[PDB]
């Protein structure tokens, strides 16, 4: 069982000075996202285009995934996205991301029918 | 079995939400914290002070609890904390939440041997 005193700590500890900070990004969403349990993804991007403009990659440039699979697409056109990536200081259970806002192509690799990213791939 | 799409969806969408948003805290705090599992935890607040400021209150003023109860205690001072609060729009499982940076006493309960905060009573 959950202790009362770690209920109380998960459920209304935030200690610091800048909470609501933006380059918290990625701590709140990897977390909340359920990227962090068991271990820290090191690296994650999230996309902040419309769902419509992210299924239409899937049918756009066609280009070979970084392990050789052949299912991989580019996209046409940049995109908004947010690089997550795990600080040096980094250690689970506590883990730390650094946020980085950039527009790039993304390449994700697209899968069953109808035809949907199932992986994100790289961006360029 | 979570479907592929969905994973890619849950792990790099985030359409319609910027990175650079200090009134979002709420939303993806709430999240991370796990209290919007199963339903929308109505309230919830977040102290920002350090662990020991909070623990220390528990030696502070003793006040009866909303409920009755007698082991809560008040801070001799006030706290940086933050109000979370259902929006009118909030349905599970799209919890909404309003995002209010406030500096009030707050109230806990505590229990324990040692006596630790186990609750959140009120903010005053
Ligand atoms: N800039 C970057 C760089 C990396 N990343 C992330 C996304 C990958 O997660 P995910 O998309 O869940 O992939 C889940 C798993 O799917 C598998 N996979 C690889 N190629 C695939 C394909 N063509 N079709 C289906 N699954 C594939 C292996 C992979 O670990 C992870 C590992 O490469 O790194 C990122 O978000 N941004
Ligand atoms: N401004 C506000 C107003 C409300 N809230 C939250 C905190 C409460 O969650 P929690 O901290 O678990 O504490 C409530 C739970 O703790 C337990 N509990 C309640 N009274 C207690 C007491 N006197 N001693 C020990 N445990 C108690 C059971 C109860 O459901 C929740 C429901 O009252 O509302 C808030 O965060 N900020």
């Amino acid at each position: 069982k959950e202790s009362a005193a770690a209920k109380f700590e998960r459920q209304h500890m935030d200690s610091g000075n800048s909470p609501s900070s933006s380059s918290n990004y990625c701590n709140l969403m990897m977390c909340c996202r359920k990227m962090t349990q068991g271990k820290c993804k090191p690296v994650n991007t999230f996309v902040h285009e419309s769902l419509a403009d992210v299924k239409a990659v899937c049918s756009q440039k066609k280009v070979t995934c970084k392990n050789g699979q052949t299912n991989c697409y580019q996209s046409k056109s940049t995109m908004r996205i947010t690089d997550c990536r795990e600080t040096g200081s980094s250690k689970y259970p506590n883990c730390a991301y650094k946020t980085t806002q950039v527009e790039k192509h993304i390449i994700v690799a697209c899968g069953g029918k109808p035809s949907v990213p199932v992986h994100f791939d790289a961006s360029v």
